[PDB]
């Protein structure tokens, strides 16, 4: 993992059920709220900050997600498409790396194809085994928990950026860019 | 129970409780939100997409509710059935298919009729005890946790259907009915 | 306990930490949202079904917890008082039993005046010790996770009424009663 | 901790992780929803009661917040504010308090800075280990989970004043000012 976590430069990750616990919440109208995790958000920001684009795939689409896209500042992302292996490339190209520097978080299925596409995955806690199985490292948290957290965490633990989440100081630093 | 599994061609389940975890978000006019969690829906989807009906039959009825089941493109229902027995052998009839041809997916007291009248019959998690003692089995995911999931799961697999799910391959080539 | 709860005629029950998990969904304009777990509702129906009333008792009053008073058909309820004592004896006075006729059910130091008006006493699993001191029985599920249907059981079972939750047809008897 | 614990004249709580468990729950506008616990609710109260100012410091800034924040009666408190090192010096210059009579409770690395300037600090159960190394006490209840209320009576009860929680005759003395 240290292998490949230290030459990530673009994060990729699912929504539902990642940034998510998976819950769709519905009012009469459909999709009326989606539950993001504050420590995710962080994450985000510590990981752009760094150097370390972030974008999101999902197999789905809603002003929700969209908000939240622009309330961290994300700018590469697919909405509503559920083929995720061009999807990836496509945003890969996008953001000038390639496969063996782009790493994706997923939790289903529907995720299995940008496994294959990013060289290196991550699966949260609740994914289920056949999406463990096809993952490189499986998350202890679960989605919608702070699993996307635990991912950038050791992304910047391993390229020695961790001061940014490890201490008052280094925090304090990067400061101008933590918001969401 | 392989064999059950296998003569599955319509699967009938119960909505809170099942495809959420009990909580009824009320309003000062009643449910306003209800949660359904997207692998759930997933789930649903590659039942059909795999010649295996779904129906929904709830104790209660609400438009948030019947917006979700038409979503998913669910055409066979009961809603705000607190008896059903009657409920189910209707289901059936309506989906040309047997008792035995038929799962039951429960929570509580209220699913009772509807397991003796069920073929297969499988209860959540969390479901009180007396229920749990009353299905042929006990699902290990929680009521609204991917409960659902984990039992189309087990159907499909027991058809030689599950490289929908199992891999990039096989998802990708019923991408096409794999909505929400 | 069985001889108490033989003996239990009349249940109230407190809302926010019991009949919900202690969380107060807010919107910019206060509570926007109240869960209630359905398991509970069948609960306070079965419990109203068998000679057995039910009364709630809250320090908050609301427009939402007024609506799914109205839903379960619960006619004694005393709102937006803090001082629980006095509350109990009137509404044990409406009911037209004794202290020693009835149950209650809390969560919280707000309660403790209720507990020791009330002949039974019950906290939820996740109530602070000092609560579980002052109660004669601790349930074992999490409040607005069933709690109160965990004790209703409880109830009803040591009533002998037990059957309208085991059976599908002891339910089936009793389900025109069973609407929340 | 009893030392620390009996010269707390001041409480600084985090918001997201700490009075709730760190979901955002968002509209096509933003966060839509804001959970808070009933009983963190009232362990502000009692600490106010017991003449201890509470202060809330958080990174973000909404009007579901501020409708909390007005409710439990809070007047000092910094919002949207990622940088909390002086924040936590500001309030406490306006509480009339030390650092040593300063308690902080947190969740993340956005309140490492915040552990450093008070006095006594506090993490969340569910908080990073690296944010959990930085505190005088790990709480054992989750962030939303009631965390808050576990240490106001950690506080009170090294105080003498635990009779406000503790029982039935202490609540009732302050229940005109335990209101949320």
């Amino acid at each position: 993992m240290q292998q490949k976590l230290e030459n990530i430069k673009f994060v990729i990750t699912d929504v539902d059920g990642v940034l998510t616990d998976g819950q769709l919440h519905y009012d009469a109208n459909g999709e009326a709220i989606k539950s993001f995790h504050v420590r995710d958000g962080l994450g985000i920001k510590m990981l752009m900050d760094a150097d370390i684009q972030v974008a999101v795939l999902s197999g789905r689409d809603s002003p929700i997600l969209r908000r939240r896209i622009a309330d961290l500042g994300i700018k590469l992302f697919f909405l509503g498409k559920l083929e995720k292996e061009t999807a990836c490339f496509d945003l890969m190209k996008q953001a000038g790396v390639t496969a063996e520097q782009t790493a994706y978080i997923g939790d289903d299925s529907v995720d299995l194809p940008a496994f294959a596409a990013c060289g290196t995955s991550f699966a949260v806690a609740d994914a289920p085994i056949y999406v463990k199985n096809a993952v490189d490292h499986v998350l202890s948290t679960h989605g919608g928990k702070g699993a996307f957290r635990e991912m950038s965490d050791m992304i910047l633990q391993a390229q020695g950026k961790s001061s940014v989440f490890d201490t008052a100081q280094g925090f304090l630093k990067s400061v101008k860019s933590m918001g969401q």
